[PDB]
C-alpha cells in the first residue's frame, strides 16, 4: 500500500509536493527530505515534501506540469519512496525551447539563474521540464544533463551551462520511442502472450533457474501486413524498460556483402554488453527467405551468419529475439527448429471490439465533430486492419479540409485562425471516406473471430445436438475421453442443397468453443493448385496450429475433384495430431466426386446431411432477416412460410431483398411527387408472385436417395 | 575418468563452467545403443589402440557417415564420443564454409585440416555435408564445383597412418555427391532413426533429472503415449510443460516460499503434448515395432507360412546355404480392405527383430509427381543401411507414367540376395498391379487375406477392449456371433461408437462416476446404429479371383 493517489493541484509550483503528516507516517518519512514518485513507463521524479494538514490522509498536491512530465493523469496510483541518497548537483546543462521563447528575444538564462535557484535546492532529474517566468512570458526548459548522477539537487554552487541550440517539443512526441500498452487495442490475447514470453525471462530470470530450465529465446510473431507487429514490439519493449535494438531486413539487405555480417555481429555484441536487452527484427523473410526460390550466395551467407550467431548465444543471458514476417512459412525452415524461433504467434484481423478500440486510440487528437457514432463505424467496417483505419481517418480529415477550403484562399501564405477553430470532422466525412477505402487483408486467408450463436441457426435441432456431442465435449471435457480412451474425431463433412445454412453452422460451431474461424473457399484451392495464389495449404494448416483452437472451413470441396491438392490435404490432415484442438469442416453440394481417400477413418469421415428448412425454420429465418427493417403492423409471415414449400434460405433472403427494393422505390416516387419508411403487404405480394425455387425436384430426389444410401 | 563429494566433482566422476557444455559422456545419450556401439567401435579402436590394426595387418577404416532425421542428436553424439575418448573435437558447418568468399572457403578447409593433423588425436566433424557437396547432377556452379573438388582432394590426400577420423552428418543419405562414398573416403555408413518406447523413456529420464517433478510422475505413460517423437521434441515438450507450470503459478504473483512450491505435474505434461507437433512422421524413418504374434486372431496357416518364409532362412541360414536355396523376399498381401495387413507385416518384422519401414500411398504419389522430400532410392538406401529391415509398400495399386514402377523394379533387382532386406506389398486392387512386378525373383508370392472368423472377431474385440472398462458379467461371444461378415475396421468402429455413447451418458449424468464402464445396452445400441461396410459383391469378386489364382 505505499502507492499514493494522484490528485489535481491548484498550485503551479514545480518542486513542491504537499502531503499530510499521516502520509509520512505510512512510510515513516521524516520532514525535510525529498521523495521519489514513480508512475508508469519508467517515469519518475523527485519532489520536496511539505506538510499541509488541510489535505486529507493519502491526498497529495502536485502541479499539472509534473504529472504531464511523468505521463500520468489525475487519480493515478504512483509509488512513493524516500530519498536516502539525496545529493546536490555539481554541473547541470540545460537548453531552452525555441517555440516557448517566441515573442521575446534575449538571454533569459541569466535572468532565471539567480531568482529561481537562490538557495532553493530544487531536486532535478534528467529530462525534467521546469517552467520559469521571464518578463511577460512563462518559458519551459528541459534538463539536458546533470552531474553527479543520477538526479541530484540544484545547489547554488552548481555550475549551469546553456551552450547549445533549442530543440523542438513535438519532435520527442513523434520519436515513437514512448508508446505503452495504452496505444494498442484489440490484441489482448496476443499482447498477454508476448508479455508472458518476454517479461518473465527478463524481469524474473530466477524462476527458470529455480525450476531448472533454459528460458526460451526465439519468439516469432507473424500476421497480415500493417497489423501492428512493429508497434506491439516497441510497446512491449518500452513497457519492459530494458535496452532495445532494432534491425531492419531492408536496411541490412541493402548494404554490400561483409558489411551486413559486421553490422549483425556489432548489434549482437552490443546487445550482449547491455543486458537485459531485446533484439527486434523486421521482414525477416527478406533476409532469410525460402531457399527453394532464392539460390543467390549473398542471402545464403547472411542466413548462415544469422544461424551461427543465434546458436552461439551464451546459455545464460537476458536477451530475447523477436522476428516479424507476413508469411509464416516464407522464412527459411532452418530457423524454426528447436533452439531457435519456436514460440510462434499469429495476429489476426481485429474484431468489432478491436476496431472500436483502435478507432478510439487514433481519434484522440482530431477535432471530432459533435455528432460521431464510432460504434456504427466499428460495426460497418469489417476486414480493416489498424493501418487501414488510420488511413480512413486521414481520408475523412482530408474530405473535411476539402469542404472547408472554400472559405479560405490558398494563394496567401497565412490562414486565419478563425477558420482553423471551425475545423471539425462530421459523420458524413467518415461515411464518404469509408466509401473511398480499400481493405486488402480479407483477400487472403486470415484468422478472424466470429460471434454467431445457435439462435441465428434456423432449426435443425437434431443436427445441432449431434454437432455439440461431436465437437464441444472433446473441447471442454477431454478428461472423459482420456478416461474412456476414445480419441476425438475431427473430420466432419456437410452435404446437401446449396444455400441451406452451412457456413452459418460452421461459424456457430467456431463461436461455441471460442475458436478462431478460418475460411478457405474453393477458388482459393484452385488458385493454389495453379500456383497463382501466394499462400499454400501448408501455410493454412500451420496458421491453424499456431492459432489453436481453430475451425477451418473448406467450401465447394468438390471443385478440386486435380489430385495434387487432394494429396497435399490428405498428408497435412493425417499429419495433424488428434489431441490438438483443430477441426476441419468441409462442404459440398455433390458428395460423389470427392475422392474416396478423403472419406477414410481419421479424416473427413463424419457425413451430415443438410435438409431444406421446414415451415418453422422458414418463419424463424424470415424473422432473423427482419430485425432492423420496420414492418407493416399486423403483417403475418405464416402465409409466406406456408407458400414457400421447398424454398432455401438464400431464396427467402432474396425475397426479402426484392420486397425492400420495391418499398424503397415506392418511397422514392412518393417523396419526389418519408411518410412510408417501411414495407407493406403489396410488396410481399409482388415478391411472392416473383417467387421460384433454386433447386429442381429431381435434385431433391437425388439428394434424398443419396442420403438414404449413406444411411444404409 | 575423462583424464581427470568435492573431489568427485573436481574429477568429474561462474558461468564459464555450466556454459561449457562438454564432458557429455555416454550417460547423456539414450535410445541409440546400436549406433552408439558402432561409433564407439569405429572411433575408440583406431585411436586408443592402433597397434591392433598393425598386428592384424590392415588399415583401419576412417570415413564414417551418419544420417538421420534432423534434431536426432547427431552432433551431440559426435561430441559425446569425442569427449569420452578424451581427444580434441572440431566442428564445421556446411553453410558456414559455403558462406565465406570463393577462395576463403578453401582456405578455411585446408587450414582446419592441417591444424587438426598437426595435433591429431581428434575427430573432424562436418555438418550438413550435403550443402557443401550436394548432388552433382543438380548443382554444378563455379563455387559448387570448386569447394567440392577441394574437399575431395583433401579427403583423398589424407596422410593415413594418423589418428584422424572424419564424421559427416546429413538428414538424407542420397543427398550428397556420390563421389564421397567410394573407397578411401566416407564409407562406413550409419543410420539413426526415431527411438522406440524405451529410448524415449531414457531420453525423458535424462532430461527430467533437474526439474522439480511433482509427487506423481508416470514417465512410462508419457513414453507409451508419445510416438514418433525425436529427442529434440522431447526436450521441447519438457520445456513447454515447465512453462505451463510457471504460467499456472504466476496467477498468485519474489518470495522464496512460492519458489519452493514449484512442481511439474502430469497436467503440465498433458498440456505440453496438446501444444506439441512432431516433425518426423512426414518423412520416411526407421523404427522398431513389437506386434506380438498372439495379438492377432486366426490366420494360423498364414502365420506358419510367413514363419517358414522369413524366420527359418534368417534363423538357420546355414541350412539354406547347405541346400543352396536363397531366402524368399517377394511377398504380396492382397484382400479386402481393413483386414490388418499392416498389423501382420509389423508382427512379421517383430519376429526377426528388424527395423520396420513404412511407405504409404501419398508418399508414392508425391514421388511420382516429382514433388517429394525423398524418392524410392532414399527409402531403399536406408533399408540397406539399417539392415535387417522389413520395408512395407502400402497401396501398390495407387500408382496407376510407370517411372516409379520402373525405379522400384530396378532397385529390387539390384539388391544382393544375401542382404537381409525384405519387401512386403499391400493392395486391395490386385488386378491393377503391374504384371511385371509378379515375375520370379521379385514380388512373386501371393498371400490372400480372408475376413476374420467368429473366434477371430471375439479375439479382436477382447484385445481392443483390454484398455477400456467394461460392465462385469458382459458376454462378448454373442456380439462376435452376431457380427458375421464384418471386418476388423467395422468392429473397431462399433467399439468406438459404444465408447462415445458411454461418454455422452456419463457427461449427461454429471451435468444432472455413475457408469465408468460400458454396459450391454450400449453395445446393442451401437450395433443397431452400425452395419457392414463391405458388400457381398466384393466378397464374391475376391472368391472368384482366389479360385482363378488357384486354377
Ligand atoms: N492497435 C493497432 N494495431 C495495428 N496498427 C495500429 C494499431 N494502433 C495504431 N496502428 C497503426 O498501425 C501502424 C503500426 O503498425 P505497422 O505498420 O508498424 O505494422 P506492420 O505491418 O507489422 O509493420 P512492419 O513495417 O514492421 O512490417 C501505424 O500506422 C500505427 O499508427
Ligand atoms: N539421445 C538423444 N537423442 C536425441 N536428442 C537428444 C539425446 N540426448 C539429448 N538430446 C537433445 O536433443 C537435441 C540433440 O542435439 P541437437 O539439438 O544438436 O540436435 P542434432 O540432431 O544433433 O542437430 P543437427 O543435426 O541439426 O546438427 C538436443 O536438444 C539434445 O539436448
Ligand atoms: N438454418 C438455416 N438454414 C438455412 N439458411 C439459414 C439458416 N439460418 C440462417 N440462414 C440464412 O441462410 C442464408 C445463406 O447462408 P449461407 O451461409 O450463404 O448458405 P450456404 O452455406 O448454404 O451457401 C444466410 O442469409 C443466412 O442468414
Ligand atoms: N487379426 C486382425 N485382422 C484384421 N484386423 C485386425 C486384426 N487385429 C487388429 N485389427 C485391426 O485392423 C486395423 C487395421 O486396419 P487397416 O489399416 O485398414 O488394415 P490394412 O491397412 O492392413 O488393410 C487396426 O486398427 C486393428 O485394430
Amino acid at each position: 500500500d505505499n502507492m499514493l493517489l494522484v490528485d489535481d493541484a491548484i498550485n503551479d509550483d514545480n518542486s513542491v509536493i504537499a502531503i499530510n503528516s499521516n502520509t509520512m507516517d505510512k512510510l515513516e518519512l521524516f520532514r525535510g527530505d525529498t521523495v521519489l514518485v514513480k508512475g508508469k513507463k519508467r517515469k519518475d521524479t523527485v519532489l520536496i515534501v511539505l506538510i499541509d494538514d488541510e489535505l486529507e490522509d493519502g491526498a497529495c498536491r502536485i502541479n499539472r506540469v509534473v504529472r504531464n512530465n511523468l505521463r500520468i493523469r489525475l487519480g493515478d496510483l504512483v509509488t512513493i519512496h524516500p530519498c536516502p541518497d539525496i545529493k546536490y548537483a555539481t554541473r547541470i546543462s540545460v537548453l531552452p525551447i525555441a517555440d516557448t521563447i517566441e515573442g521575446i528575444t534575449g538571454n533569459l538564462f541569466d535572468v532565471f539563474l539567480k531568482p529561481y535557484f537562490v538557495e532553493a535546492y530544487r531536486p532535478v532529474r534528467k529530462g525534467d521540464h521546469f517552467v520559469v517566468r521571464g518578463g511577460m512570458r512563462q518559458v519551459e526548459f528541459k534538463v539536458v544533463d546533470v552531474e553527479p548522477e543520477e538526479y541530484a539537487v540544484v545547489a547554488q554552487d552548481t555550475i549551469i551551462h546553456w551552450e547549445g541550440e533549442p530543440i523542438n517539443r513535438e519532435d520527442e512526441e513523434n520519436n515513437m520511442n514512448e508508446v505503452g500498452y495504452d496505444d494498442i487495442g484489440g490484441c489482448r490475447k496476443q499482447m498477454a502472450q508476448i508479455r508472458e514470453m518476454v517479461e518473465l525471462p527478463l524481469r524474473h530470470p530466477q524462476l527458470f533457474k529455480a525450476i531448472g530450465i533454459k528460458p526460451p529465446r526465439g519468439v516469432l510473431m507473424y500476421g497480415p501486413p500493417g497489423t501492428g507487429k512493429t508497434l506491439m514490439a516497441r510497446a512491449v519493449a518500452n513497457e519492459t524498460g530494458a535496452f532495445f535494438f532494432l534491425i531492419n531486413g531492408p536496411e541490412v539487405m541493402s548494404k554490400m556483402a561483409g558489411e551486413s555480417e559486421s553490422n549483425l555481429r556489432k548489434a549482437f555484441e552490443e546487445a550482449e554488453k547491455n543486458a537485459p536487452a531485446i533484439i527486434f527484427i523486421d521482414e525477416i523473410d527478406s533476409i532469410a527467405p525460402k531457399r527453394d526460390k532464392t539460390n543467390g550466395e549473398v542471402e545464403r551467407r547472411v542466413v548462415s551468419q544469422l544461424l551461427t550467431l543465434m546458436d552461439g548465444m551464451k546459455a545464460r543471458s537476458n536477451v530475447v529475439v523477436i522476428a516479424a514476417t507476413n508469411r509464416p512459412n516464407s522464412i527459411d525452415p532452418a530457423l524454426r527448429r528447436f533452439g531457435r524461433f519456436d514460440r510462434e504467434v499469429d495476429i489476426g484481423i481485429p474484431d468489432a471490439t478491436g476496431r472500436l478500440e483502435v478507432l478510439r486510440i487514433h481519434t484522440k487528437n482530431m477535432k471530432l465533430a459533435d455528432d460521431v457514432d464510432l460504434e456504427a463505424l466499428a460495426a460497418e467496417t469489417h476486414g480493416y486492419v489498424g493501418a487501414d483505419i488510420a488511413s480512413l481517418c486521414s481520408e475523412a480529415a482530408m474530405q473535411q479540409i476539402r469542404e472547408k477550403m472554400d472559405l479560405i484562399d490558398l494563394d496567401e501564405d497565412e490562414i486565419d485562425a478563425e477558420v482553423l477553430d471551425s475545423l471539425g470532422v462530421t459523420m458524413d466525412n467518415f461515411r464518404f471516406a469509408l466509401g473511398n477505402s480499400n481493405p486488402s487483408a480479407l483477400r487472403e486467408t486470415v484468422v478472424e473471430s466470429v460471434n454467431v450463436t445457435w439462435d441465428d441457426v434456423g432449426g435443425l435441432d437434431e443436427i445441432k445436438e449431434e454437432l455439440k456431442e461431436t465437437v464441444e465435449y472433446p473441447v471442454l471435457h477431454p478428461d472423459q475421453y482420456t478416461k474412456f480412451g476414445l480419441s476425438p474425431s475431427k473430420g466432419v463433412l456437410f452435404y446437401g442443397p446449396p444455400g441451406t445454412g452451412k457456413t452459418l453452422l460452421a461459424k456457430a460451431v467456431a463461436t461455441e468453443v471460442s475458436a478462431n474461424f478460418i475460411s478457405v473457399k474453393g477458388p482459393e484451392l484452385l488458385s493454389m493448385w495453379y500456383g497463382e495464389s501466394e499462400s499454400n495449404i501448408r501455410d493454412i494448416f500451420d496458421k491453424a496450429r499456431a492459432a489453436a483452437p481453430t475451425v477451418v472451413f473448406l467450401d465447394e470441396l468438390d471443385s478440386i475433384a486435380s489430385d495434387r491438392v487432394v494429396n497435399q490435404l490428405l498428408t497435412e490432415m493425417d499429419g495433424m495430431n488428434a489431441k490438438k484442438n483443430v477441426f476441419v469442416i468441409g462442404a459440398t453440394n455433390r458428395p460423389d466426386q470427392i475422392d474416396p481417400a478423403i472419406l477414410r477413418p481419421g479424416r473427413l469421415d463424419q457425413l451430415i446431411y443438410v435438409p431444406l428448412p421446414d415451415e418453422n425454420a422458414r418463419l424463424s429465418i424470415l424473422n432473423a432477416q427482419l430485425r432492423k427493417t420496420p414492418l407493416e403492423p399486423g403483417l403475418e409471415l405464416t402465409a409466406i412460410a406456408k407458400a414457400t414449400q421447398g424454398f432455401s434460405g438464400a431464396d427467402l433472403l432474396y425475397i426479402v431483398q426484392r420486397a425492400a427494393k420495391y418499398a424503397i422505390k415506392d418511397s422514392i416516387e412518393a417523396h419526389r411527387q418519408d411518410p412510408v419508411p417501411y414495407i407493406t403487404k403489396e410488396h410481399f405480394a409482388e415478391a411472392m408472385k416473383t417467387a421460384k425455387r433454386s433447386v429442381s425436384d429431381a435434385e431433391l430426389r437425388r439428394y434424398e436417395a443419396y442420403s438414404q444410401q449413406m444411411k444404409a
